[PDB]
């Protein structure tokens, strides 16, 4: 849920 860092 939270770009480039993963969920």
């Amino acid at each position: 849920q939270d770009p480039x860092k993963x969920x």
